[PDB]
């Protein structure tokens, strides 16, 4: 722990725990290739539980950066293709709308305006597919970008069924297992409850509601060594020795869609660096796509970066592949994206 790290961290995250009101907090920077690790606060304000290294947080949407690679994964052993119709993979999905509609338009957001959310009332894969059977677009697919947890949460469905393994087994196998992402569930196991932080919602504790599609949505849940270790991995992906994941982790790092200075990836979202931090410092946003004809692989000068939140949880990945650079930002309250982005940006700016 270099004392550059160690100043600028601690001058930029205790003002923002203060001024948010974060009970507890956790923050790895990845600075040359090693990890440095902080902590504040509480896990568990009730039981006077600390944040650890080992205390586990919910990274809410981060999870659809996992999912992501694990769809490039996929691609990467020709068990699927982001040109293949949605159709192809299911069947009964028999209603004329989804003609048109390909993996990469669920995996992107532009299908054509999938809901934010699966309704809660869905619950057997009878209702899923009469959810999206009766679903109708609003656009045309590959024209508008709409934010979406039925969208990406689908993809990752449909992207593990070749493998004949469970999302579940699927994410533990070819990404967690090999990237030694050992603390790491899907679902927290009884050994790793004490280590389950609680979140804060105005004061409630609060863990993630379960809902369809959730596994593959939002439903990760990660130490920070862990998501270290997943900053590093992404980093620096033609140092892992699996064939497969160091290709998927490329191909969830491609530019499919441009929305103005963004770039939307699988899973994840890229700027170019140097990034304008105005222009990463809303309920529903349709953004109009430009497509990149043909997909720019992955850049090393980018800003990569991804927010998550549930409910009691805020978490949020940064890293600039260019200067093998990163931050992980998990806290047990959901508190505004733009404080995640500005510290962030605060400590990588002052680390590059
Ligand atoms: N809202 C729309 C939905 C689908 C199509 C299409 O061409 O498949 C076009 C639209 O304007
Ligand atoms: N291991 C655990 C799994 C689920 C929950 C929950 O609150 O849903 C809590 C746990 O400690
Ligand atoms: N005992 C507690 C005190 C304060 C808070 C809070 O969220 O500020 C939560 C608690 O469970
Ligand atoms: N309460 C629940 C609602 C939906 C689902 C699901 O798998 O869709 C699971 C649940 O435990
Ligand atoms: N062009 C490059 C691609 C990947 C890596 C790596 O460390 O994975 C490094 C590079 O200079
Ligand atoms: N590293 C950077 C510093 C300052 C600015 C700026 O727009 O002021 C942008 C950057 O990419
Ligand atoms: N200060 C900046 C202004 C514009 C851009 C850009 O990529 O358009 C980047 C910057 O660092
Ligand atoms: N997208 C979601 C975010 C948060 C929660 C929660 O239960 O806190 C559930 C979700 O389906």
């Amino acid at each position: 722990a270099p004392q550059q790290i160690n100043d600028i961290v601690h001058r930029t995250i205790t003002p923002l725990i203060e001024q948010q009101k974060i009970p507890g907090m956790a923050v790895a920077v990845i600075y040359q290739g090693k990890p440095y690790y902080f902590t504040w606060g509480y896990a568990d304000i009730a039981k006077k539980q600390p944040v650890t290294q080992q205390t586990l947080f919910e990274l809410g949407s981060v999870s659809k950066t996992f999912t992501g690679v694990l769809g490039g994964d996929a691609i990467a052993r020709g068990e699927i293709k982001l040109s293949d119709p949605t159709t192809k993979y299911w069947p009964e999905l028999t209603a004329k709308q989804w003609n048109g509609i390909t993996l990469l338009h669920l995996a992107t957001y532009t299908a054509g305006g999938l809901p934010l959310q699966v309704p809660d009332e869905v619950k057997s894969s009878s209702d899923l597919l009469r959810f999206y059977q009766n679903w109708q677009p609003a656009w045309a697919p590959g024209t508008q970008r709409l934010y979406a947890n039925s969208s990406i949460g689908l993809f990752g469905a449909l992207a593990v069924k070749p493998s004949g393994l469970s999302f579940e087994q699927a994410m533990q196998t070819r990404v967690f297992q090999p990237l030694k992402l050992n603390h790491t569930w899907i679902n927290v196991p009884p050994a790793e409850e004490k280590n389950y932080a609680w979140g804060y919602r105005e004061g409630k504790a609060v863990h993630v509601s379960p809902g369809a599609l959730d596994a593959e949505a939002y439903g990760v849940k990660s130490t920070i060594e862990d998501m270290a270790r997943w900053v590093q991995s992404n980093l620096k992906p033609l140092d892992i020795n699996e064939k497969t994941l160091q290709q998927g982790i490329q191909l969830a790092q491609s530019r499919y869609w441009q929305t103005g200075d963004m770039y939307q990836g699988l899973g994840w979202e890229m700027l170019d660096w140097p990034v304008n931090p105005d222009s990463i410092i809303i309920a529903l946003a349709a953004r109009p796509v430009k497509a990149i004809t043909p997909p720019t692989p992955a850049v090393r000068a980018s800003w990569v970066h991804k927010t998550g939140a549930t409910g009691g949880f805020g978490s949020y990945v940064a890293f600039i592949p260019e200067k093998e650079l990163g931050i992980v930002m998990l806290a047990n309250k959901n508190y505004p994206n733009p404080a995640r982005v500005d510290a962030a940006w605060q400590i990588l700016n002052a680390l590059q």
